[PDB]
């Protein structure tokens, strides 16, 4: 049907239009419309874009320190960039254009523009530009430019590479070297830090002939070519990008070369990325039922966490994705907690992936616990090429003296590490892949045992172990003991141990055993932690301490009444003399956060209560937060409340709701945890979807703006398919070969065996 | 035999003058040339002044919380309030008066001035004035003010009680009731949060014939007398400030009158201080020869250490004194630290009152240990009268943004529990008093033993204990592990409370433990404390790191220059993020701290090293700081450095050297912990004193700047004096004079069981 918000359409439920420029919302639609398939991001600009309406392409593993502080992916030169005059007059986007759309088509990762405007002279220039980054080869980004008059006029039109690319923190790439080849030109350079080599091959084709003249300065390269359009007659450029490292393959600049020689047409090259995204849609689609818009922001979050994703190579998933450079392309606990579920049950393959990438980098996590005085694996905050710390001790300054703040991001927030455990556990409860665990599981739930074992602190004269001096996933309060998130974790984690210690074969545990050096002692100490470690729990009014003397902050209610106190508007609101340090106020979910991860640990009115209780003192100013309290209020029967906070979340991007920069730092582009827990939103929030033992869990309930929804859900290789309706649910297996499952819908058992099982409200 | 600095000299060596009168200096002047007894401080302010020249009489046990944060003495009704017109003109202090001087006689607590200034109608009026609190009777304060003029002259002298007085943290006294009595005006009233009653009451006698009208109003009451001034012809006022609260007394002002009934004259007041004075200098006296700037300095720091002290009373030392309100009037560990050692050496039942205070206020530490989440007595980091926290968990500001900010000395600060240990046991060693470890001593020191094993963690993987998120005496690093001070200390206090348990006697031992219900298994935790407790140790180059990570914080050398990153000057330096936070920089000794306790802990050449490395990484933004160094110094014979830091120390008031405000809190006043170091960097540091058990011990050396100094000490009720000098020391026993006392003077033992010994001294600085 229709109306998204500003100015924003979809006419299929699979396309988000805008249809009118407006040059303030332009740069936040390159990132909205933004194109790219794991190994780059090319931001939604148009042809004429350059550093001054912030175009990038930002490419996985160009991992460069060139400012000395912050490691971040290069942004490459640009080998789309395209300049029309005619008759003298640069052709600019005005918000005054006679007729202007631009579109993302998520069914295919395909972004594009249609602009008319009247020149000086009289002419109406059309121009009509779409561009991909292919799935298929996905070393190359592809663009089709269309330019017609409706009125003979003479025209130039240059086009070539950009050089002089934005960079947030320093210019990554020197010592750029010209090329040309066949069908176009190139440029090699290398990076600041590591002195890698970076190459940009261009291909061009004109369907018009003219004379065309080269030009090559140290600001980038190119061709001209003199038009002489005639009325209603339109003259079309297919452009390639195509980039390679040195950490890609060994000769880049050949290896470009050859992608550049064999390239297809841009129509072929667009039917075989159709194909790719026709599958990946196979897999991760979630239909709703008679509402458009929420259809559509949906399948914009979910194509955003797609295009995130690395699948090409070992790699992490970004927190702002590849659509700029801030957070450094590097993971955080978000592409586990976040981004992973949506895989784990839609194609496990992937998350195994991602746990395999955790894996690899165990050794950066182990060389980060040492560094700090632990042992085993305190995983990095933030993770890039080998798990080594990529976040700095001074990411923030204080914006009213000017001066570093120091935040323990890095180094108090350990909750990283049981994350990724859970998120093992989970991914083996899902699957059933024993053979991970044997291989790699085990190994990393045993060294995360061992940092949890080694920060500990035992209280000798209250008889229990505690954890203290930690920043929770409320990252405002830093310095707390006993956050009761990380407690509960750290809990999970050591009974994970505790289940493999006695339940591997001896071949595989002892061999495990040898391998990381796990002594009888240290194995006492975790069965004794898990006896005697002090875990909050509800007070007499159901309530869980998010902290040790957190009850005795300053309640503000609601929380946004603290921003009343800001001096300066983008002052950092945490630690360590920000607005909420002795506040109740939480930047956001970390109670709540528990039971999303747990969601039959506490019984639902419990849940219920610390709900009522935190949400009201919450902040949500990370993208993180408003999905965690949709899916707990999914399940304490606030479904329309957790509508609202779904919708909070799934429009994070597209309606433009977050701060851009806090404390003198970017913190902007696509939020891809948020993209993540779309999905989760509905299959594991609405849907209720959580597995246990063998145990699988539905609840389905169904907000009033929707008729239904519904979706697949793979658990040990089952492929299951679940549709909910006003009136029902139904529960398919699809699938070869199909074993028995056994339900809990709503609470009651109910062993699925084969294609049937249709229960009511 | 002169000049100390600004216009600030000496006649005798007993007394300080400031010749030029500078309106700017009145809040170093006030506090300087003040009057005090212990029971109360009357700041050296002239008899006109009132609140804007920060005029004060704070009174012990007034403790008042009218602002609902700062719980401060109050300062009370001024009964010397004197204000002259000479023909209708006040007299006013010019800058350029015709004469003036200022002078405190340290010999007996006067402080005076005399000043002479040309009126308007030609007359060249001449003030002589004098003040002193009572060492006699401590709740008066006495004045004798005497005004001639060379030119007969209408003159009208007022005076009275002023109410409108400075205080610090809001007004603490409400209610005010006039009274009066056969020899002037009185008022009572009572404090804000508690209701304590206090009455000042004035005595008022003018040797003119000429009359009076009176006057009462809601700031003050008094009387104006219009005098007829005779050329040449003096008029003396005399009069007497009498204070009481119902915290001293049952019925302050009925005791109040009492005493005024019964005040004689001003100098047979005057006589009977003075005879009180002499015998406290009798036991505190500490002299210089040849250098009467030094000599006069250290009876300046002496004698405000001496009259910050309650004697009457089990009441603290307060931080800074009775000089003002700032430091809350209350005890820091500057008390046991610094104020102490005199006391313990020269009159060593103050030392042991001192001590009864700490025990007194034991269940403060406890509530204030349960308070936390810990057991066992968690010292007040500022105890006043109960024990219970008076330090506010906001006590300074960010003064760019005008936020509080949590400083933690109230609650990581956790040194001050075994600094009190090694108060009681260092006491005993000193006296061999085991009736105070009986019936005190060692309750004491195992619910600080008890708090200690509260905090620790055990680090299983480690197989160790460790004090974590400290603060210690280098406040400006906060949440520290490790710190080297705490954890030394921590064990000497364990180390102290097992030597208890395997030696006291099982009946006193028994009665101790069932007391504080000292279990089996607190014991067996103690014991495996001290086989297992981390203890930072000098590394490689002799040198021991103050924390955990000190060593990777930014080193700045001169640490001053680290005063270059200020944006305002009066910015706190310290956390959670002031300039010093991630630097070397420190504000007062801490490494250092642990050998002024503890000085034979490490070898002389790790001492050294650890001196070296430390002393220019010291800002000595505290006064506390450079007595500490000059005692360390002193002790391991590098003799001229430590003279270099004992000038610095005992100048700290005299000269202005240290900051007034920080972080938006006033921290000026009479800088107590340095004033009363100054007697121990002699006498400890140069004279090398110390007593365990039996054994005295001397290891005299002398500074090129002296040709020698004498001081007197108790030892085990035996008083000796002492006379260094370049080529010998004498040592007198002049007593009652039992046999037994054994002196070590360097290596050499000598019995003193004649009345004198004199031995040849040899050179003693380090080569
Ligand atoms: O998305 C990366 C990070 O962004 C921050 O603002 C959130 O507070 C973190 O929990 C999150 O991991
Ligand atoms: O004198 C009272 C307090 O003053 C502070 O400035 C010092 O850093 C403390 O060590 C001292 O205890
Ligand atoms: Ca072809
Ligand atoms: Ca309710």
């Amino acid at each position: 049907m229709h109306e998204i918000g500003e100015h924003l359409t979809t006419n299929t439920g699979w396309d988000i239009i805008k249809n009118r420029y407006e040059a303030a919302q332009a740069i936040t639609e390159g990132s909205n419309f933004m194109i790219g398939n794991g190994f780059m991001g090319y931001r939604g600009t148009f042809a004429e874009d350059g550093k001054d309406a912030y175009a990038a392409c930002i490419v996985t593993d160009t991992w460069d320190k060139a400012d000395g502080k912050w490691e971040e992916l290069s942004t490459v030169p640009n080998a789309l960039l395209t300049l029309l005059h005619v008759d003298g007059e640069p052709f600019i986007m005005s918000e005054e254009a006679a007729s202007f759309e631009r579109t993302l088509d998520l069914s295919q990762g395909v972004t594009s523009r249609k602009v008319s405007q009247r020149m000086k002279n009289g002419a109406t220039i059309t121009i009509h530009e779409e561009k991909f980054a292919s799935y298929r080869k996905k070393h190359a980004v592809l663009m089709k430019y269309t330019v017609e008059s409706d009125q003979d006029t003479d025209a130039v039109l240059d086009t070539g590479i950009d050089y002089d690319v934005w960079s947030i923190n320093g210019d990554h790439l020197q010592g750029h070297h010209y090329f040309s080849h066949p069908t176009g030109d190139g440029v090699t350079a290398k990076t600041v830090s590591y002195e890698d080599t970076v190459t940009v091959v261009e291909t061009c084709s004109l369907d018009a002939d003219a004379s065309e003249e080269d030009y090559q300065n140290p600001d980038g390269s190119g061709r001209t070519f003199p038009l002489s359009l005639e009325a209603g007659k339109p003259v079309t450029l297919e452009k390639a990008m195509i980039i390679y490292s040195s950490n890609d393959v060994d000769n880049p600049q050949d290896e470009a070369l050859l992608e550049a020689k064999h390239m297809q047409s841009y129509e072929e090259e667009k039917a075989a990325n159709r194909l790719e995204w026709d599958n990946l849609w196979s897999h991760y689609d979630v239909t709703i039922q008679n509402n458009i818009i929420d259809q559509v922001a949906l399948r914009f979050n979910i194509y955003h966490a797609i295009i995130a994703t690395p699948v090409h190579k070992s790699l992490p998933i970004g927190a702002r994705g590849l659509s700029c450079q801030a957070y450094q392309g590097a993971a955080f606990w978000d592409q586990e907690i976040y981004n992973m579920p949506m895989y784990l049950y839609s194609n496990p393959e992937i998350a195994r992936n991602i746990l395999k990438y955790r894996h690899r980098t165990l050794d950066g996590a182990r060389r980060k616990a040492k560094r700090l005085g632990y042992e085993g694996a305190y995983y990095a905050w933030i993770s890039g090429k080998t798990g080594d710390e990529l976040c700095p001790d001074f990411f923030f300054k204080d914006v009213l003296s000017g001066r570093d703040i120091r935040n323990h991001f890095n180094d108090w927030q350990i909750h990283i590490s049981p994350d990724i455990a859970y998120a093992v556990k989970k991914y083996h409860q899902v699957t059933g892949d024993d053979a991970f665990i044997r291989d790699y599981g085990a190994e990393m739930i045993f060294e995360i045992a061992r940092f949890l074992a080694s920060h500990a602190v035992y209280k000798p004269m209250r008889g229990r172990y505690e954890f203290m001096r930690v920043q929770g996933p409320d990252e405002y309060h830093e310095n707390v003991d006993n956050n009761a998130f990380t407690n509960h974790q750290a809990m999970f984690t050591l009974q994970a141990a505790d289940e493999l210690l006695q339940t591997l074969d001896e071949k595989t545990l002892s061999a495990v055993k040898e391998k990381i050096g796990l002594s009888d002692d240290e194995i006492s100490l975790w069965r004794d932690m898990l006896a005697n470690t002090y875990v909050p729990k509800p007070d007499k009014h159901g309530i869980i301490e998010q902290f040790d003397g957190y009850y005795d902050l300053e309640t503000i209610i609601p929380a946004k009444k603290v921003t009343e106190r800001l001096i300066k508007e983008d002052e950092y609101y945490g630690y360590p003399n920000g607005v909420t340090v002795r506040t109740q106020c939480i930047k956001q979910a970390d109670v709540i956060q528990l039971f999303v991860l747990h969601p039959h640990l506490y019984d639902r009115k419990t849940v219920e209560l610390n709900y009522e209780f935190y949400e009201p003192r919450t902040l949500h100013f990370s993208s993180l937060s408003p999905s965690s309290y949709a899916i707990v209020a999914a399940q304490i029967d606030k479904v329309e409340e957790a509508y609202r906070n779904f919708r909070k979340s799934v429009m994070i991007d597209l309606l433009n709701t977050n701060e851009a920069v806090s404390g003198g730092t970017f913190i902007g582009g696509i939020h891809t945890a948020a993209n993540g827990a779309s999905w989760q939103m509905v299959v594991n929030g609405f849907g209720g979807l959580s597995v246990h033992g063998d145990d699988i869990h539905l609840s389905p309930r169904l907000p009033d703006a929707w008729d239904g929804y519904t979706f697949k859900a793979i658990v040990k290789g089952q492929t299951l398919e679940v549709d909910v309706t006003k009136e029902q649910i139904t529960i398919t297996n699809k699938s070869e070969d199909r074993k028995p499952l056994t339900l809990h819908i709503f609470g009651e058992k109910s062993v699925l065996d084969s294609e049937r099982i249709t229960k009511s409200r």
